[PDB]
């Protein structure tokens, strides 16, 4: 009785922010979800029964999304539990900020192999089924950070326009089939990563003070001077997967309060 | 009950208009238009919305207030404004008569400026609206013998980003779809996907962008092509 | 012994159009244009180049069509297009008038289409050409209350893919430069370079675009702007 | 009595192809030029001849781009020889054509590394240098696939899209200074890694015929239906390493005969 009813969906990182949101968002729709993050149990149960209030079949894993063979068995395992895997989300990823001067050589690996590689290896591992079955969703959670740069996030930055390029080059070798991929660009929206950073800007700059800081950190960037929701995000994901999005390939749905637009 | 429901639209050209207003009205929204195209706007009606015709000349923007104080009088304040008024004229630079290409930019171009001219401050006292500009690929990339056509497009998305910042702090958000084509060489030339894109596509795109999971999305596209500019 | 020695070339607005004039004529064109003013445009001559002045308007067709003819009978065939007729008008699109928008797009738009149509059968007989576009940053992204300025920018990009395609094959090519600004805070908003564009970094972009180098840079942007666009 | 003269350049990678054409303009604006490649002495010789041609001093190295210890050793090399890194050409990269479910993982590896992380490393050891001196150029070679995609070269779409993210990152944090960071979008040039394809095409669907081969493999991409020449390419860089580009920052220069414009 929904729009999704019966798909299998996958998320593959931010077990909290917005990979919460999209998994919420998604499991409105009628799909089942499986929430993968690097993170064990803080408060994955909260997490779990928030996605589960929409009467769905929620899964919960715990995968390194650097490590192909950990891809393999969070896709193997959603395959054991629920079935094969239609609606894959690839959502990994970290940030770091750092001049390129100064920035760490393993931290530039991290960011490339969790927020650029591990799509491609879900991707790889995923698309046989949905050929297969004739039918398929790639939804990537690109960044605005991959349509323009920002001072610090050399390695962000690069691993996003990579995400987008992938994205490109994947929605080409199915563009003939019911298998679509495609990117989202969100703006700022308030999660762990971000707190991070604010917190940061606000000790640094700001006397510690978070309200301030979060003014000037949206301000910088945001023209909407708002954040984005990860319900919002999750949006967008349920508008990607919907039959209204079948000939939509190839491209980036950008939620970012005019970022990008100036 | 619905998504849309109690929003008032306005399409300013058809068929892509005509798809769009049947999704919007699918969404409950009361929509404005300007042999089989009336069977199917009959049919638009059958979804318990106040659908009314009109057939208004975009060019004029005296006529453009008329249509609007029409919508505004027979139904209620504009809040969805779905521009889609357009004209193709395919020609070599050097062969294009400047008429069309005026006729062009008036239709494609400068109407939507004149109805968002027009709408937004009902939207600013209201605190709410949504301006979707209908263009295509062709405002993205280039195509031969559509300078008219692809100048047009430009320009609309780029006026779709300024409304869009110009609105950006507020509950009205400007954006643009931008659709690929509407037997097999033709598709294989543009579009990778070898398939067309439906009108009813686009409409859901619209609502999409219509929707409360938009409040955020502002300034940018929504590119309906089948794979046409990820190459 | 230069690389534009022996090249006709116009620029149709002018600063930036007399540093583009200027860096031509440094390169060895001969270049038409259309208190400091007159003393760069005399110190314009002396680089062993033919200088001609005029003025014309750029709105009327017919006086796009004289300054060609001046041109093609005073120096020789053009071969080097430089569009730089451009006005702005600064306002919010509720209160633009639509006077301005439409002499926005007259001026920024369409006189670049009127000056290739007029252009391209010479380069085409002769099987070699310039057309350089001179839009702006604000025809890749957008800007507050610059609606007019941005659509025409935007269409302007446009129309130069399309002229470009159209011209793919043969020796002739299409591309755009766009500048940025030409006292911190307002550099800071958009510029993070936090310095001016000089007219002479937009007139070397020219030079170089008018060069042998880019016989095969066809339908692209030159972005001269310190890093406005790369945010 | 040149625009580059006294100049020290180094182009990382593709001694033959691109690499050769930027080096050898590079060297005919008056820059000394030292040319990196992966290959030690097939032609090699004959390559140095031509980029010394113009009278300026001209080295030669080998250096895998993907270790950063070569890539330190080949900085320090070149201000040993010719003085400090002024004119950094990240030109360094591979190809390798397969959809995604069969790509190998460890191909995929090195494209990320030859192409995107090794710009990364050589702009890192080069910035310092550049900074203390308050002049730099950093020209990195990306392409056409990192502004759109093509199918069969997700590795290859993604690393040049990141490249470009990494460009306009650069230019950022250096935007203040009289260091501009950009690249270069070349579409299709006749080179050894441009040979290899045609080929297999001509192979693959054409019989073994070149010709025809090469009459499709422009006619898929290009509209102007010609190769960009390297020479071409090379000018790209001169007029960005040029003081006319003082303030042509995080931007790209694209070459491609009009591949992108539609």
């Amino acid at each position: 009785k929904r729009v999704l009813s019966g798909r299998v969906a996958v998320v593959t990182g931010s077990r909290k922010g917005i990979g919460l949101g999209i998994a919420m968002r998604l499991a409105m729709a009628g799909a089942d979800v499986v929430l993968n993050g690097r993170r064990q149990s803080p408060e994955d149960s909260a997490i779990v029964e928030k996605v589960a209030a929409y009467g769905t079949r929620v899964r919960c894993f715990a995968a390194n999304m650097k490590d192909r063979a950990q891809v393999e068995a969070l896709i193997k395992f959603t395959e054991k539990e629920l079935g094969a895997v239609e609606i894959l989300v690839n959502n990994a990823g970290i940030q770091h900020v750092s001049p390129v001067e100064t920035f760490p050589s393993d931290k530039w690996d991290e960011i490339i192999a969790l927020n650029l590689t591990s799509a491609f290896h879900a991707t790889q591992l995923c698309l046989p089924s949905m050929r297969q079955r004739g039918w398929g969703r790639i939804i990537n959670i690109a960044s605005v950070q991959g349509l323009v740069g920002s001072m610090n996030k050399s390695a962000y930055c690069a691993a996003k326009h990579g995400l987008i390029g992938f994205t490109k080059v994947v929605a080409l070798e199915t563009a003939t089939t019911g298998i679509t991929c495609n990117a989202i660009c969100p703006g700022y929206v308030y999660t762990p990563l971000v707190e991070e950073q604010i917190k940061a800007v606000a000790e640094a700059k700001y006397g510690g003070d978070m309200e301030a800081a979060t003014q000037a950190f949206l301000c910088e960037k945001q023209p909407a001077k708002a954040f984005v929701t990860v319900e919002q995000v999750g949006d967008a994901a349920v508008f990607l997967a919907s039959p209204g999005a079948d000939m939509i390939r190839g491209t980036t749905i950008t939620v970012d309060g005019g970022w990008v637009a100036q």
